[PDB]
């Protein structure tokens, strides 16, 4: 029951079945997911108060929030590990990412009331922004649990002021809901100023009994004395905390709906987000959704940590999409490159990576060469400014295969315009006005990064992922020590000290751990996990899209054919 | 020869001639302006090569560059100390603000070639992005006078990834262009790599003869000494830096245009900016341009250095705006705020601004009460929100000067929708969809930094402007020091120490040379230099705005005379 | 001084020197401009005022008002002959078109102020409609000559109501002003009630002294009495300069005479945004190395006649510069580059004669120029979706009989390729120009960037040599009557009717074509619209960041 089963169903099939499996390699991979699980879990954990101790006190933590809101096992986290400014907790005092809610995706925020009872702290301003700015590009709903003491005081000049600050989420919110994206609030605790702005500014409030928002909170020696007098007389005054549940459900009725309990909050939320407009993936489908036909634990052998191994990058898109299925467009033509339609649980998408490995007499502007893969070049750049143009016109989404080493350098490259060809890739990107994904394999490195669909397109990538495999950094430490000190050693030991310093350098702030905690990259996946992260994105890119190109009359498929047959 | 005089000429003028100057005053006001100039003039200064070197060699230096490209006296520089990362030299590595070129307003970027040759720098990145916003929010066309070696080696891991780095800019331009927003490039010396892509991505290539565009740049003791014998073969060899001339003209055609010397260069800009859309500024004008009627240096005496004391906002709008003259939009509802029409060189825009001093039976929503200026309450509150969304609708760009501590706080205040209120403020601003002007007269603090027309507006904020007696924070240090550690003196004089650790740190972190350093606000400028930013900011609006309400046609004039009559 | 001369400079040259003149196919054409420049000048000069008493009485003609406002030789009328209602006089009551001042282009709408004092007549709204959809889709700024009096009483309930009438233009003017588009009115002797909103709906107003603009204007034998008592009252017309000038301030500007009326315009163009063309340019503008008289020859009103397009592209574009996207691959079509005044647009137009051994979908096959098969549809979507990324606008040349038909047809996809193409055109969100070379007809006709796409197509325009029709009259009558003497007669009748409602007179009367256009006058009308499209573009592909040039290129080499 689908349209146009000649082109979209029995598509050529990719992969081998792994012959030779590699425990070395699997072990230092899962060693570094190991340290990134093990990392996760002490970030969560920390704080001035346990999860035991909010339960005691008739609370839930965040995760326990979260995971009473979502379908089970649909918990894609992101920034778990992002803190730019090294808070001593390790974290920006928010868990974020995509969850599943009967069904519907959508975008969940919750705030960390282990931690100052979920206080701005620096960097958190920031990966608030990375949240509403994901809903933003694929219309997909956003879900505050929210519990939060506004500015941390000592820090106030890091987290109050600026353009991304504490107050740009309140725009970004206001933004959302004149975009037609809803936005839903769970108002736990006390939420005051700052968090006053977080509780008013979604479309839905829904409050806990006892929880409050406000413009403002409650309410030498002989001048610190004083303090205590007027402080122990104003709690034996019993004022209430300003705008409580009697103020902003009784008075202003801001508070839509009150729940006496954590869970209940947790109802009325899903309530709501039953209430949002969403379609059935069905509509969207070329396909039923198939898994693929080769297991992804083999991933552990095939992608190596070795960073001078090449492997076969088929073996990596034979895992992650439906039935192993892949439609390429213009094989032969630009083969540092592989550019194809894909299934994702039926729905299609296009996807972009990398080659490795030596490509014999190529590439065509060069005399007698031997092309590397993981570098760009003419005809590559050229099929992807072209595949990215067809599948913007198409509606389908874009995922990209990062691991890159590269644009080509030299006059040769100059004259085949490379620098052009390389730009022309960022037009195309931005001309698509459509959500995307980037995954990095391995390597991101050098203007590759950029335009391989990179998080720098602040327009069309929604956030990016990597593998435990993968390393980010201008070029290789080496490489670099090169370029910066080789010149002065024209002039010229204690230049050589600084070049061994450099190399150290970039091999420690390159480390997959580094790099997402700097934000460099959103979250470090698990190998097993990469499918389940295209799972999520590409139904919340279809879930309710802004734009649709009817089947029958898409142009990506019809090219490709052509390109084959002629 | 204008439309309406009976509405926009002979306007109600305001203001008063200063009876008591006040020396002290205008002095502690100096010493900051002064510190502030010292401060550019040093930053402008440092670097590894002089102006007078450069200037050996054949080449200018930026402040040369642009003052060769502008018309004499327009230039509006913003981001002059942005220096967020704190870089040893002070600056960013760019010289960016407004610039006059033949009477055509437009954005200005320059690499600072005394520094680095031009190279990325921790917090360059986001400067250039306050930049390509600018320019966006605007519609207004963007320079680059551009001399750039790239990433700094030592500092990669912060200048070469992430959303927000040194990819960013170049998807930045591709939006321009596909917005309909030119962008122009002066590409002079060495442009490797990053510098390549800052070359490629505008949409006018202007070259210096040396100049060049490239993908990438030229080309333990036994390991040491072997890299200088390559060094010196290839020196000797003498294989000329890619992507020079002979290339990006000869061969890719991708430099538009070649100039013999940096002067040359200039004149090819000023050439193409002479093609680009303009209107005259006359179509849109209803009155001819007048000089207000008091004196700017009266300001150095009216604007009080000392926090505590009030004044009278009227001075100072009479001495920004055309002839003095201002039409008040609902004079006496809402008496903490300013709100009505004036003219900038003939030219509308609505200006709201905080009323200072103590307001007599205020809030009407308490009993018997005093209420103090730069607090917002209920019927300011929502004076704003129609004030915004009639200018809105007239297509009038807004300029708010803030100097404001807040909105009212409280149960009472609650109940009057407070909280909701300064939200559907935010709301109302993030609808209005046309660049805006923020000056902080004094105090930013609070919430109602964010409602007042704050940077926190990403689509409407163009730039923020503060003057010396300008002061950023979330409350004075007194009351944050109170707020977060009086409850500790519950339980509990190691934290009477840090309770006046607090104090200090919030004077440190909130004195207007800091908080532009920080990006809080943009620029700090001259009592004599705030008309000349807003003539800037506003001739800049009416350049190529994309959307006309003609003056026939306009709600807020009628609005504003019915409530006067009826 | 230009960006990538190796691709948009020393392009392939086209067409030949003509080798046989064709007199008398020269003068079937010249027979049918002379028909259309005849009718134009009867409709202009007809109307209860002449141009001579106007003049007398102190006022300019329409066409006085516009030739005064242009840079002489720049007028491009369009809708001349438009009459969809069959008004006796034969216009709507306006001239419209494009003109240039002072270098800049502009949308001009005239009042004819020679019949009923420019009253609204039938057909007027909907030809309004399609001056201002000009204006948006180029974003172009719209000037009103206005002298308008309003509603045709006899004929109210065609002017007045519904959604396209009297009323639209005046939401149409806030929208051009919303989206930016200035508008200019230079408001001419009384405008009441409907004249009144086209006075006061655009961006700004210059008044003559005498004019006005107001909400109203100022048993048998009680009327009269009535009439000569306010006649001898003397209270003036509502609206008047001291009021709309000295009280409201809605008048900008007040001048003497028609001529300062039209300076103030002058004044207001001057001040309205535009790029220095040479901005946008790839090379320095060039005439066409064939001249364009040999058109005369080269089109055959025999429509039984194929010829080479190229001949056409060769006379209508820069130095007879071409290059061609995907050359040998959907033969029935040409798509390509070429250069206007310097300016890059693309080019689609259909190819005549016999294809050998095609289409590939079928078996010894000889295919048909002007039909439209699977390769050509796919190179076409291809083509406009390129365009589209690098903000080329695209020309259509037309002269074609349909998509190919049949189960080996629809197989190939070509009903799916087809409105893939539409699909394409909507997507591109670019101003195009559509010309009639000869035949418009089928659902080709719609595809082929037909004027049915009322977000891309600005206006279309005709040879003499064009027809309009659904398919031929023989065919018709075939497919309506073969299932079914009484019938052979009105078989008959079909043929007859679909010769005499396809002529090129009737399909602009009707508007199916906007303009019937001289041969000599065709690259004229593609200059206007080329320079009018990069006057004020929304939208910017720098040259080097162009994808057209480098897959065009590519597919040529690889
Ligand atoms: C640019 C020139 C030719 C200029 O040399 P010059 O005429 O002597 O000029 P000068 O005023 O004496 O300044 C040179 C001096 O300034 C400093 N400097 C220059 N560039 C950098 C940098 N990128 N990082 C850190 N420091 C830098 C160094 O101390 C230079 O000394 P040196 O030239 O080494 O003797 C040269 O210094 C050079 O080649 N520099 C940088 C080497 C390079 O190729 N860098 C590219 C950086 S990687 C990048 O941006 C990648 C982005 C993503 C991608 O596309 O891969
Ligand atoms: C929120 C509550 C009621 C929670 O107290 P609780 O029930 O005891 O909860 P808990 O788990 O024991 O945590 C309290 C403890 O967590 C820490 N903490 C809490 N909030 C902050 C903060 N904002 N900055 C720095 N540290 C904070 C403190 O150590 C708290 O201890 P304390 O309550 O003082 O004994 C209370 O701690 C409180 O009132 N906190 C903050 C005071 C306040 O009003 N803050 C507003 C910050 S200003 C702002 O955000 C302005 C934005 C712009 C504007 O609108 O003006
Ligand atoms: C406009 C002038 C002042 C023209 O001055 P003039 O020197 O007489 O000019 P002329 O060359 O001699 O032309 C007059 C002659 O042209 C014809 N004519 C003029 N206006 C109309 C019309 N509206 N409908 C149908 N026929 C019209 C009539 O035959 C006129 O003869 P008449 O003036 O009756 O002796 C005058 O004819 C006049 O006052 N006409 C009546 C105009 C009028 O009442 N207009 C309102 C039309 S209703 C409407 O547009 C409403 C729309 C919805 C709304 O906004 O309410």
């Amino acid at each position: 029951m689908y349209s146009m089963p000649g082109y979209f169903q029995n598509m050529p099939t990719i992969g081998k079945e792994l012959v030779n499996p590699n425990p070395e390699n699997e072990q230092e991979i899962k060693a570094v997911e190991s340290d990134i699980h093990e990392s996760i879990k002490k970030a969560l954990d920390a704080g001035i108060t346990s999860e035991e101790k909010l339960n005691e006190r008739g609370q839930l933590s965040a995760m326990q929030r979260i995971n009473a809101l979502i379908d089970p096992g649909t918990w894609c986290p992101l920034n778990s590990l992002f803190n730019p400014e090294n808070n001593k907790f390790g974290t920006t005092n928010i868990v974020n990412g995509l969850g599943r809610v009967d069904g519907k995706w959508v975008y969940i925020v919750a705030s960390d009331n282990k931690k100052m009872a979920g206080a701005w702290v620096p960097g958190q301003a920031e990966n608030l922004i990375r949240c509403s700015d994901a809903a933003k590009m694929m219309h997909l709903p956003l879900i505050y649990l929210l519990n939060c003491s506004g500015v941390e005081f000592p820090n106030q000049d890091k987290v109050y002021p600026n353009r991304r600050g504490g107050g740009t989420p309140f725009f970004r919110n206001s933004e959302l809901n004149q975009l037609g994206i809803p936005v839903i609030v769970g108002i736990y605790g006390t939420n005051p100023a700052g968090g006053g702005y977080h509780s008013i500014s979604p479309t839905i409030l829904i409050a806990h009994q006892d929880a409050n928002m406000a413009v403002g909170g409650a309410g030498d020696d002989e001048a610190a004395e004083q303090i205590i007098a007027a402080q122990i007389e104003n709690s034996k005054l019993k004022v209430p905390a300003p705008g409580s549940v009697p103020i902003h459900y009784d008075e202003t009725g801001f508070f839509r709906e009150v729940y006496q309990n954590d869970l209940g909050v947790i109802d009325g939320i899903k309530k709501y987000i039953s209430y949002l407009p969403a379609y059935n993936l069905e509509f969207f489908r070329v396909d039923t959704p198939k898994a693929p036909q080769l297991p992804a634990e083999d991933l552990y052998s095939i992608i190596p940590m070795n960073q001078k191994r090449p492997y076969d990058i088929y073996e990596v898109i034979a895992r992650l999409f439906d039935n192993s299925e892949f439609s390429e467009y213009k094989k032969g033509y630009g083969p540092e490159m592989v550019t194809g339609l894909a299934k994702v649980n039926g729905l299609l998408v296009g996807v972009i990576a990398n080659v490795q490995g030596l490509l014999m007499n190529y590439p065509e502007y060069k005399q007698n060469s031997v092309g590397i893969g993981g570098k760009l070049y003419r005809q590559g750049l050229i099929k992807m400014n072209e595949f990215v143009t067809l599948c913007a016109r198409d509606r389908i989404p874009l995922i990209w295969l990062q691991d890159t080493t590269g644009i080509d350098v030299g006059d040769e490259a100059e004259k085949a315009e490379l620098l052009g060809l390389g730009q022309s890739l960022i037009y195309s990107i931005e001309n698509s006005k459509l959500p995307s994904l980037e995954i990095t394999i391995r390597k991101a490195s050098a203007a590759a990064h950029y335009v391989l669909g990179g998080p720098q397109g602040n327009n069309t990538n929604v956030f990016s992922i990597g593998t435990g495999a993968c390393e980010y950094y201008v070029m290789p430490g080496e490489t670099a020590a090169n370029a910066m000190y080789s010149r002065k050693l024209v002039k010229a030991q204690p230049i050589i000290g600084k070049m061994n310093d450099m190399i150290q350098m970039y091999t420690d702030k390159s480390r997959p751990k580094y790099c997402t905690e700097k934000g460099m990259v959103d979250e470090i996946v698990d190998m097993t996990e990469v499918r389940p992260y295209i799972q999520a994105f590409t139904e919340a890119a279809y879930q309710n899209p802004q734009s649709i190109c009817p089947m029958h009359q898409m142009l990506t498929p019809r090219s490709t054919r052509e390109f084959e047959t002629f």
